[PDB]
């Protein structure tokens, strides 16, 4: 089809190894310049915030209303030097807030929860607030896509209201009836560095298309390339048309 050519020609300009996986609940589809990335495991980086919020809410370690207060120590971004709810920190990808959450869960409960839900290789190592940024936790694009697909559907092994709350923490924008939810990632501490843009498009019809961009990153890259490439792809596929 011509839509496949349109999508592949998008990647034919990107000077970085990339894969974009889709999942409509039945078919996995892969596009990009290196399809084998879809089956390769990378650290989740900030996409792990999804599982971290789910585990923390499920296990009475935080609420979606609770305020995670700034402790006064300057964070990496001046924008992070304030108080956040888990929702607000999800949109800002505020790493220190989610590290505080991981420490509340603790390594024993984090480990057993990741085994219970089967998230990636389920390895956390010995630093409970570092494993998704430096390893040893890894996950494939195919695994990320089926994970967030189930989140959209309320079919993860979590309480239904916990999934609903984390689902709307991911809410980016709606276009007419169709809703985009997404979370970006950039694992800089590993080699190669890995970039993520994972999420799903919910139609008012109820159909869901989950997606995961996974691409190699270099220091200095355009931080906005992950989201703009994913939205380009979704429009060319006719999943999430530009308005
Ligand atoms: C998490 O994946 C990642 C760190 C822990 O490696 C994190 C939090 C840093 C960045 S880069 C920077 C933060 N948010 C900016 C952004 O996306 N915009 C548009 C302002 C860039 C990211 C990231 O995925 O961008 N996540």
């Amino acid at each position: 089809s011509i839509i496949d050519q349109n999508v592949q020609a998008l990647f034919n300009e990107i000077s970085a190894d990339a894969v974009f996986v889709t999942y409509d609940g039945q078919n996995i589809k892969k596009y990009g310049t290196h399809l084998d990335r879809a089956k390769t495991a990378y650290i989740p980086a900030s996409t792990f915030k999804i599982a971290n919020a789910l585990i923390g809410l499920e296990n009475h370690k935080a609420t979606s209303t609770e305020i995670f207060k700034w402790d006064g120590k300057p964070r990496f971004f001046k924008a992070w030097d304030k108080d956040f709810t888990l929702g607000e920190a999800m949109q800002a990808s505020t790493v220190p807030v989610y590290q505080e959450l991981a420490r509340r869960i603790g390594p024993s409960l984090m480990q057993s929860e990741l085994q219970r839900i089967g998230y990636g290789n389920m390895q956390i190592g010995t630093e409970v607030d570092q494993f998704w940024l430096k390893g040893p936790l890894t996950i494939t694009p195919i695994q990320e896509v089926k994970f967030v697909y189930d989140l959209a559907q309320g079919q993860l092994p979590f309480k239904p209201e916990v999934q609903q709350q984390v689902k709307e923490m991911l809410y980016v924008e709606r276009r007419g009836e169709n809703r985009l939810y997404a979370k970006s990632g950039w694992g800089m501490a590993v080699d190669p560095q890995v970039g993520w843009y994972v999420g799903f498009v919910e139609k008012a019809d109820g159909q869901v298309v989950a997606f995961a961009l996974n691409m190699q990153m270099k220091a200095g890259d355009d931080i906005a390339l992950r989201k703009q490439l994913s939205l380009d792809v979704l429009d060319k596929l006719g999943v999430f048309h530009y308005l």
